[PDB]
């Protein structure tokens, strides 16, 4: 790989030298590099495949040194921005490759005029949130609840939080971005296309080229937001209350109020024994009076009090919903490293029809026999109904009540424990079958999920991409295949669950 690492230095502008940015497992450093935005333990072990090298880009010019002699040394790239890739494809590979690290380019610049701001991909959601909230209390950005995730590959995916019922996705919220393509041009929305500009916008980043950075649009939170998260048991009527959510939470709640439903099993009331536990956990965009006349009317079964009800800033709404304390100091956002890193598996479903009772209470015997796997469904409706499925690479809109992800998370390192769990993960997946969106069996690229498929990339890409490609992207799977093919003839930009070349 020597001719490729000189190649590179070949290439470096003498503004910003790529030297510095260049690691080798020589290098005493490449470990910790490496190590540093890994977000699944699973793809830490000693047998999971390591890059050859890292290349810390400091300078678009560092990736266009990637780009181009990658491409003629026919070396797989990994991009990487904030690590939190569910299956390490921005890490992990099993050919030979090396990742371009993006997290030294995170340059947020907000522009409250323009309600926009230039976000570099290497930024993290937290970063982002942290920068709107020291110009404005009043902006947002309808991004992930997680701070610690890449800008890069979430909105590149179609990234989604608890304001998609209001302002829809992060790529409903893009005006503009810069994208180093095969080539190694340096492009934005205008030189792009709107083909590009679509496709990056939800279709896969990594399929198209190195997004550099999005210009997102900002957009107006209220002056105060109210939160809650609320827990019934099966014993405390959960059932009834789960279905009633079922009913309201896209269809009939209004647009401001998102009630996110987590489901995981608890110890039980008598010893020894499991219980379901049902977390109703919500933003409001709008104050604990209006909310309170809103859940008294249509999902008065939860039982929601003023003492429930946690009135603050849309930034420590933020705090909240990823489990750090409402008085924590907002720069507690600009830590790039979770609290925790476990192993993890994450699956995606879509539900279009609510589950009868029965169905529920099969739901519920089943998670106490598996304990571990949660689920958490995720209300779609709003904005999210209002969007064509054409509007974005993402198509699931009008029709998806919600989003389920599966989540299991544990600790104990080995292929043999991570088969238990993935295991317990694909039985409740399989379990959760005929409730959920089938022909086919729609599946969200950011929750990404390598069972639904490997690309190998040879001979066979364009069949073995269908497997997920048409779960991830329904029908725009086409637009994408068109766009690959004419961006990207020769899949420079690939991985395991690449837009394919026709
Ligand atoms: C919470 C947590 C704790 C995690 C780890 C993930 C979460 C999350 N909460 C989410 C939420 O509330 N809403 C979501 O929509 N998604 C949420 N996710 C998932 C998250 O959005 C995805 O895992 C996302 O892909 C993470 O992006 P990242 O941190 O940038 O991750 P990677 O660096 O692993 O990249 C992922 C994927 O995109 C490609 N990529 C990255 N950077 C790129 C640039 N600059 N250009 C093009 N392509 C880029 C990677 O190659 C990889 O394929
Ligand atoms: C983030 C993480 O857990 N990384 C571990 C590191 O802690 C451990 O010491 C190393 C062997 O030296 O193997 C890595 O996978
Ligand atoms: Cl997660
Ligand atoms: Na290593
Ligand atoms: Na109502």
């Amino acid at each position: 790989h020597e001719n490729f690492i000189q190649c590179l230095l070949s290439h470096s502008q003498p503004s910003h030298p790529i030297s510095p940015a260049i690691f080798t497992p020589q290098n005493s450093s490449f470990s910790s590099v490496l190590q540093a935005q890994i977000r699944n333990l699973r793809f830490n072990s000693t047998s999971t495949p390591k890059p050859f090298l890292i290349i810390t880009a400091l300078h678009e010019s560092h990736i266009q040194a990637a780009i181009i002699c990658a491409r003629k040394h026919g070396l797989q790239m990994k991009i990487r921005s904030g690590g939190h890739d569910y299956e390490g494809l921005s890490y992990v590979s099993h050919v030979p490759f090396f990742v371009l690290d993006m997290f030294n380019l995170h340059s947020v610049d907000v522009d409250i005029e323009t309600e926009t701001a230039w976000v570099q991909t290497g930024a993290t959601l937290g970063e982002v949130y942290y920068r709107i909230s020291e110009k404005s209390k009043t902006h947002g950005f309808p991004a992930g609840v997680c701070p610690t995730v890449g800008v890069g590959g979430h909105i590149g995916g179609g990234g989604y939080g608890n304001m998609m019922r209001k302002y829809g996705l992060t790529v409903d919220n893009i005006v503009d971005a810069k994208l180093v393509d095969v080539s190694g041009r340096l492009l934005d929305r205008k030189s792009m296309g709107e083909d590009l500009f679509w496709a990056i916008r939800g279709g896969g980043g990594a399929s198209f080229g190195v997004v550099l950075a999005y210009r997102i649009k900002l957009v107006r939170v209220p002056e105060t937001v109210t939160v809650f998260q609320v827990r019934k048991t099966l014993e405390q009527n959960a059932t009834e209350i789960v279905y009633r959510w079922q009913q309201v939470a896209s269809k009939q709640l209004p647009d401001d109020l998102f009630v996110r439903l987590i489901l995981d099993v608890v110890n039980g009331t008598k010893s020894g024994t499991k219980t379901v536990r049902a977390s109703f956990l919500s933003l409001f965009l709008g104050d604990s009076n209006r909310l309170l006349s809103i859940m008294n009317e249509s999902f008065p079964e939860l039982g929601l009090a003023q003492s429930d009800c946690i009135e603050t800033s849309w930034i420590r709404s933020v705090l909240f919903w990823t489990n750090f304390q409402i008085d924590d100091p907002l720069n507690i956002l600009l830590n790039r490293t979770p609290p925790t890193l476990t192993f993890l598996k994450r699956k995606s479903d879509y539900v279009k029809q609510p589950i009868p009772k029965n169905g529920l209470e099969f739901i519920w015997k089943r998670m106490i026999e598996l304990e571990t796997p949660q689920m958490i469904f995720n209300p779609y409706g709003g904005k999210m109904a209002e969007i064509p499925s054409t509007a974005t690479p993402f198509p699931h809109r009008a029709g998806n009540l919600w989003k389920i992800q599966y989540v299991t998370n544990w600790n104990e390192p080995g292929t043999d424990a991570a088969n238990r769990y993935l295991n317990l993960t694909r039985k409740l997946y399989g379990y959760m079958t005929p409730f959920v969106s089938k022909n086919p069996r729609q599946a969200f690229f950011n929750y990404r999920d390598i069972d639904l498929g490997i690309n190998h990339n040879g001979k066979a890409s364009f069949e073995e991409a269908k497997a997920y490609g048409i779960k991830y992207f329904l029908g725009n799977f086409n637009r994408l295949v068109k766009i690959k093919t004419k961006v990207d003839p020769g899949n420079f930009f690939r991985n395991e669950q690449s837009i394919p070349v026709l």
